């Protein structure tokens, strides 16, 4: 639990560009003409992985013992934060093995398999096959590599802040998904050391709001149903240490539907080219709504896309929403 | 100039100063086609260009090839789509004027993206050939030099262009794949590859309610067909060139055509395999390779096809995704 | 006169990356291995001037006024400020104006033109220049760009720490050369921000050494005469805010001679294959010599390469020497 | 003996792109001015072991069968070639020995080890340390990998030439340095076999002209005494198939004494800011002279700067000399 002076020097020490690089922050010259703001986008979807995570991951598999890593690493995962891990264990020259629930894509497991990762397909939802990862991190001794709460992987994403200061010194808000709230920890705790005039604000998908339940009750608390449309941000609660950070260092949060990041989704493709998932476009989502709520007019305006891995098939349902869009 | 020999395109295709504005793009290995399919499949990534798509190296270097006098003048033409994004961006590049003439129904985005690279846009017409009737008529009352998409013989030896960069990321190759509109890309292939390597196999690929050169060749001279399909855009042409298919005729070793849902079949492996979402006509190459092996039972060869552009509509994806759903 | 805190929101906001380029931290792997200490070199030369002065040149020269930037800009430099400005004012669309000595070699008055700057030849040596230099600026009114003595050039070179800090945080010690004092300065600023447990270490050639007279007074001093060998480190008076920084920052300093320069300057040419100026290969010929004088092992030690605009001819005084420490 | 088609399909076919990459061709602006031509400049220094040799090794080391690469490469060189052998081998997953004379220097045993190459120190000269090296070919069985006279070292340096016709194909002349000439050879062939209207022109020191000699005899001679100062270029007597393809397609040969191989150091230097060894500004050297003995104007001159592997106590002599000049 260490103080935002720690995680400053923590951000600095991680090692994140021996698997991770920089990314480029990019002005989206489309949307930013539409709404009369300068709109920035970091492209997290440019890591090997094509999302952020692989810098916590890669930060807290890097600082771990050598008796750790001859024992290896355990995980549990949907798809990003497999990928993170399989990509440091190869890079590292850890065993990592990455638990997927039964039901996940054959395309999902491939591209971990692909990173060096052994994967366990278990379980009949992200619940069970958690349990089995914990268990089997017990039994075989496995190191277990958390995908937010944990505060060499939250120092990792803040390396994302730390650019993000440099490409553009003259931010006025910075807008960040939130699963368990790893990323938005490390950006939130890295800019209120070095920045704090610049506004972190957390974004959320409706049903899948752990953040806002934690915040109105004052501590981490138990969604009954987690929306699995974001599937990146699909967290039941909270994390501990990152719920610490975030009710301490984030200026505001906002909340938004499934229609709003279909719109981002599509903006994004139009102004920059790239499909993001939808929890790649969260954030955008979130800004654009904040940016009509609050009149925002003459701001340079930053959002994070988190991540690029879709289901091609699901696509459907994205450009679904999108035509029912139109006809509106 | 006007009805060159092979060893004259050949030189020809040494000539274009092609990377003046194109570059060089990655020849790519298709990792879970090539397992599932029994072969090794190559996709060229003309993506990769600045415009998105390869007609970047035949407008280039039919361009820069022009006297001072015409290119004091200016060029124009007549497009919607890919042909005008090259032509825009090589009158930028060489600072020349140049006006594009599209039909005044032409998205918003089109036009867009083609002012974004520099191009007058004039928009008139009810339609492409009413749009090409006045882009000719403005050619001869204001002195415009027209800039044909692929009836030229400098246009056909910028595209060569590709073909030579294939010989040298992999001289090992068995067969290669084109996509014909007009046949400027066929031709340049086809000539090059058979001044250098004529043991490697060229074959066509068209849509089957697009296919202007099956038509041409079975009658033995260009023919206009009566109805053209508009699924792919870019290969949405009535009558193919008289260049072209001198060239086509003489140095291709076969044809085939494919059918819509081949191609949205292709889209989802090129999503699937190298992360990029193909146009229509950037995925009839693939669709063509993959009915090709099927019927000559093809197996252990080096294939390869070219993904000839991805300039595409968000909201046209609905279609290609929903054909794919209904595909299993 | 800012304080530390001021001073790191200065470095994160100066628009150093519109002109200058991250460079790379590179090993030294022969010299590594004979010292027994892992000897990081941090490729200044890699910029487009190819020395770390486009840094601040750009980030004190996009900060003027409005106002400011249509009267134009003024220096007197002997090579590496000058293509600095030169280079920062064509980037910003700003007339730029390099008062040089007379004696300035044709190549490095065409290197400031070339990158885009008006020179004017005045001078018998860079007083004369520097003289001129001001004198046109109170009369015509060009804005004077300062080569080290400014918190806004110094937090442009502090952006070189704070890339250091991120491509190796497990640094020990990092050594720097030092003439007016404006990159020690950022250096040392920054680093004691974000990782004050990290050792800056000023260089200084022997026959230039203003920093550690000012240090001995406790203040800015004139020295009688600066030896011209290393050019950019010819300088006669330490700056005013550099020296506080400096003073308050360094955890020590230390000199060398022509001879431990000449055999920097082969060291990093067999390392890393560059051909450092004098001035560039300083920063190393202190290390090695603390490396000696405190018997170090086992550490992780950076220099700065701080310049690689050599006169070819030149060289031929630092091969010389060369051939005479091999005899 | 391959015929000009069957080369052309050579140079397309070497796989140097695994280990070798597409270097620049940069035209030097000083130059170019003070010359009144477009003076542009090949840079192979900028290839992984910095000289052009990594083309000719790793196509010739690519192209032998498994059992071969399995049984490893031996060669002799103290110089850019061991380093090109040395790299091709670690790319390939191959072992290699290279032989050195025992007099070599520190830094050239310490570069080919660094690129992952087992080098022998044996020898009072080159000629004891290729005996040594084809000696233990015979015994252990590596294969030889040769410097210059192979047709698939050939049709590796040719790709340098494809690069220079698809990044300038207004190339009016092409000057290329010339030791034992795998590189004259493979250039040569590629251009007379694509753009024949270009002339290639061979480039060689004075003290060290073996194929000058074995023009002149009109066979492959052995030279008396052979210059040191351009070690790349120090071959005592031109390959048998190099000298075949040169005598064939070479369109005129020049020689330089060893102040133009230093004045055209200098120019390199102040042009594109690299310290060229000897050998790689030859063909430079050569370029200055033909331009003036034949009033050249208005053209489009290219020179290949064929390595960069220098010996820093080495460039004393070569700064005299421009003082002096």
């Amino acid at each position: 639990a260490p103080e935002g002076a720690e995680y400053l020097r923590a951000v600095l020490r991680a090692p994140v560009y021996e698997a991770a690089q920089v990314t480029p922050l990019q002005k989206m010259e489309k949307l930013s003409s539409r709404l009369d703001n300068v709109i920035l986008v970091k492209r997290e979807d440019r890591q090997p992985v094509h999302s952020f995570k692989l810098r916590g991951a890669y930060a807290m598999m890097a600082g771990l013992t050598e008796e750790q890593k001859a024992h290896g690493v355990i995980t549990a995962s949907a798809g990003n934060h497999a990928q993170g891990v399989a990509f440091s264990s190869a890079r590292l020259g850890v065993k990592a093995l990455i638990v997927m629930p039964t039901a996940t894509a054959d395309i999902k497991v491939d591209a971990v398999r692909g990173f060096g990762g052994e994967v366990l397909l278990h379980g009949a939802n992200f619940d069970e096959a958690k349990a089995k990862a914990i268990e089997l991190s017990q039994q075989q001794g496995f190191t277990w590599v958390p995908p937010f709460d944990h505060p060499t992987v939250i120092a990792g994403q803040g390396t994302l802040a730390l650019e993000l200061l440099q490409q553009d010194a003259h931010l006025d808000r910075v807008f960040v998904p939130v699963g368990g709230g790893g990323l938005a920890a490390g950006v939130a705790v890295l800019i209120k050391q070095l920045m704090p005039q610049i506004k972190v604000i957390a974004v959320e998908a409706e049903d899948s709001a752990c953040l806002k339940a934690a915040l109105d009750a004052g501590h981490p608390v138990d969604l009954p149903r987690v929306g699995l449309f974001a599937e990146g941000v699909a967290v039941k609660r909270i994390g501990d240490e990152t719920f610490r950070l975030c009710q301490e260092y984030l200026d505001d949060i906002i909340t938004v539907d499934s229609d709003a990041i279909c719109a981002a989704v599509k903006d994004l493709f139009e102004d920059v080219r790239a499909v993001a998932e939808p929890s790649g476009a969260l954030a955008l989502a979130g800004m654009k709504k904040y940016i009509a709520q609050h009149n925002i007019r003459g701001e340079r305006l930053a959002h994070i896309l988190s991540g690029a891995n879709v289901n091609f098939l699901g696509l459907r349902y994205v450009l679904e929403r999108c035509e029912l869009l139109e006809l509106e």
